[PDB]
Formats: C-alpha cells, structure tokens, sequence
C-alpha cells in the first residue's frame, strides 16, 4: 500500500497473509474454513496466517493453518488476468473471534464513488522498494467504468473495476495481491493488477467479486 496508513493491530480481522516460507499475497477470510484471494497468487505449499499484524513477529493473536486445497476460477486467464479469483480451503476451521473474523460477500455490486478500505503488507513506495511488517490501510473510492477503461485502453473487462486516485500518490502495490477491497462491510474487490503503483492516471485494478458470489457459494457447498 502506497500513501496509506498503519491500520492498527487486528483492526482488519478478515485480512490474511498467505505464506510459503514468506508472505507472498493477501487474502480474505469468508468463513471459518475458506479464504478468497487472487488466482495470480496460486502456488503449492500455502499456509494461511490469520490474526496477523506484524508478519515478522509472533504477537499472540495469530492462527497458522495449512491449506488443504486451492481452487482457481475455471475461466482464469493469466495473460489478461480476467477472472482473477481463487478459493483456498483451510485444513482445519479457524477459531473465529473479534480479531479473526469473516467478511460478508456482496449481495449486489458496488457503484462508482463507493468508499472502500484496501489493505495489505505490500510495497509502500511508488519509486523504490520498502516492505512494511505491519498491516497498511488505504481508504479509496471505486472509479467509474469509463474512467477505468480510459486509464487502461483494451484491458478492463466486466470482471474488473478501478479504485483509487487518478492524481496518483495512493494505491495498492506489489505484495498486496489477493487482498481485500471492502465497502460497507462487504468484500467487493480483490487486489489484482496495475501499472506500477500510485502513478498518475494508473489506478489499481480489482477483481469484481459480486460477479463470483454464485461460484463461491456453490464451490464451498461441494468442497
Ligand atoms: C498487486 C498490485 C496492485 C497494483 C496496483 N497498483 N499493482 N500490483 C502489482
Ligand atoms: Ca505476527
């Protein structure tokens, strides 16, 4: 997260860190057994880390649970990043509490102008490289489909939306991949892609979660 703020420990209780020896992606806890992330975060040997603030220090509220299976969306295209969504099942159910909590799926799509919260442990610099240990947060509005498409000619599908600031300065970045965009207590987005970070007229692009609620529910119901 570039140009954000320190969230505060366990203030984003649905935020998870995916770890394969190191943090490599974010994710969102959607029930006691399931995490939603980006398809471009797929790899083997995933441990889901819940209750994290400082990802380098065991602070006392963590739950570390290995993934038993991952399900990349059937229509994910890694070239275009269309359908950039994946489900991860935990080997054991997380113990839910005030600091480890699920986020609700949307019942309808969110509009341009809706204010959202984006979070993660990604790079905090737009030019150089610096990775925070503690969770960073950014309040950002959803941008219009027209402005999103104008920013990225030929690249925005019906399964994507832009959020952030056309002026630059505030954005998601490398390492925030797969993490949450939450608006009015609903998971509306997943950190998917962009062109650099916090650059003018290059806002973050996010997977449009409301398009996938049926797939998520049916997949969970049979797996
Ligand atoms: C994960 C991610 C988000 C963004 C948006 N600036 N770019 N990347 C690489
Ligand atoms: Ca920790």
């Amino acid at each position: 997260i570039v140009g954000g703020y320190t969230c505060g420990a366990n203030t984003v209780p649905y935020q998870v860190s995916l770890n394969s020896g190191y943090h490599f992606c974010g994710g969102s806890l959607i029930n006691s057994q399931w995490v939603v992330s980006a398809a471009h975060c797929y790899k083997s040997g995933i441990q889901v880390r819940l209750g994290e603030d400082n990802i380098n220090v065991v602070e006392g509220n963590e739950q570390f649970i290995s993934a038993s299976k991952s399900i990349v969306h059937p229509s994910y295209n890694s070239n275009t990043l269309n359908n950039d969504i994946m489900l991860i099942k935990l080997k054991s159910a997380a113990s839910l509490n005030s600091r480890v909590a699920s986020i609700s799926l949307p019942t309808s799509c969110a509009s341009a102008g809706t204010q959202c919260l984006i979070s993660g442990w990604g790079n905090t610099k737009s030019s150089g490289t610096s990775y925070p240990d503690v969770l960073k947060c950014l309040k950002a509005p959803i941008l219009s489909d027209s402005s999103c498409k104008s920013a990225y000619p030929g690249q925005i599908t019906s399964n994507m939306f832009c959020a952030g600031y056309l002026e630059g300065g505030k954005d998601s970045c490398q390492g925030d991949s797969g993490g949450p965009v939450v608006c009015s207590g609903k998971l509306q987005g997943i950190v998917s892609w962009g062109s650099g970070c916090a650059q003018k007229n290059k806002p973050g692009v996010y997977t449009k979660v409301c398009n996938y609620v049926s797939w998520i529910k049916q997949t969970i119901a049979s797996n």
